[PDB]
């Protein structure tokens, strides 16, 4: 990690809320930054939890991975300082903007997400949150995997049933993005308790196919989900998947049905 000086930073505003202090966007001596600060009296746990933190993020150099600036360990409070994204977390931005984009800009975004996933499982990361929620968009569209802290409808099954977090578990909730990508930022389940989701999944039931998605897609989802993890694709296979079918855009235009779920009749 790069050491930056505090008299580099300015904080601006507050935009949400770290383990013990506060994130704010601000500007680095200008470009645009997002600075998460920890604040008189953290424990020891914090410190290492804070600076294990800064220190992983500064390993990650890829297109589609969050961006550490700097850190600033040497003053107080301490500081993690990223690149800011001015369009914000993907299931919010796609939620603003229902219907906007094409199927290839969608499937695009997947690409990337996935891209940065099989970065980080590479490195032996694993991430335990991935979710649209923790994923940023800049003003390309391309989408940066990102972990805001603290999900069961995004978690596989053995990591809910016994903890066992893995790349693996990763490609399940890489599904769910899949689906809420395709869905303009819908919620997984609809409104399902937790305790009916996982009922859901036990029992064999999987989410239905998005309006207007690739069947190509859809399958590739559904094959996240599968219930034994050494049957789900590695991000391997799904980049590749993923790469494939954008460059042969034509393979996109074939769609799953859509189950209707109320119908109406017209003459
Ligand atoms: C695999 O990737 C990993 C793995 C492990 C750890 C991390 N850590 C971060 O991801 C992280 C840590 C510190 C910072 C300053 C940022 N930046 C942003 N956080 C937030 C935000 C908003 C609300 C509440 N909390 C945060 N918003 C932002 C940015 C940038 N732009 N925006 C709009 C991100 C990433």
């Amino acid at each position: 990690t790069t050491e930056i000086h505090p008299s580099c930073v300015t904080r601006q505003k507050v935009i949400g809320a770290g383990e013990f202090g506060e994130v704010y966007k601000g500007m680095l001596k200008e470009v645009p930054v997002a600075i998460k600060t920890l604040k008189a009296g953290y424990t020891e746990k914090q410190r290492v939890d804070f600076l294990g933190e800064a220190g992983i993020m500064g390993q990650f150099s890829h297109h589609n991975i969050i961006r550490l600036e700097g850190v600033i360990s040497k003053y107080k409070p301490m500081m993690i300082i990223t690149e800011y994204m001015e369009n914000g977390a993907l299931d919010k931005f796609l939620r603003e903007k229902d219907g906007e984009f094409s199927v290839l800009q969608l499937v695009g975004m997947l690409r990337g997400i996935a891209a940065g996933m099989k970065y980080l499982a590479n490195m032996n990361y694993v991430h335990r949150d991935l979710a649209a929620r923790n994923i940023l968009v800049n003003s390309n569209l391309v989408c940066k995997v990102s972990d805001f802290g603290l999900p069961i409808r995004w978690t596989a099954p053995e990591a809910i049933s016994y903890r066992k977090f893995t790349s693996a578990s990763d490609v399940w909730s890489f599904g769910i993005v899949m689906w809420e990508v395709m869905t303009y930022g819908e919620r997984p389940y609809w409104e399902l308790s937790n305790h009916e989701v996982m009922k859901a999944i036990n029992d064999g039931f999987r989410l239905p196919t998005p309006m207007d998605c690739p069947s190509a897609i859809y399958q590739l989802m559904m094959q996240c989900w599968q219930q034994e993890r050494a049957r789900r694709p590695k991000f391997a296979d799904i980049v590749s998947i993923l790469d494939k079918l954008i460059r042969a855009p034509d393979s996109l235009k074939t769609l799953a049905d859509f189950d209707p779920r109320v119908s109406i009749r017209l003459p």
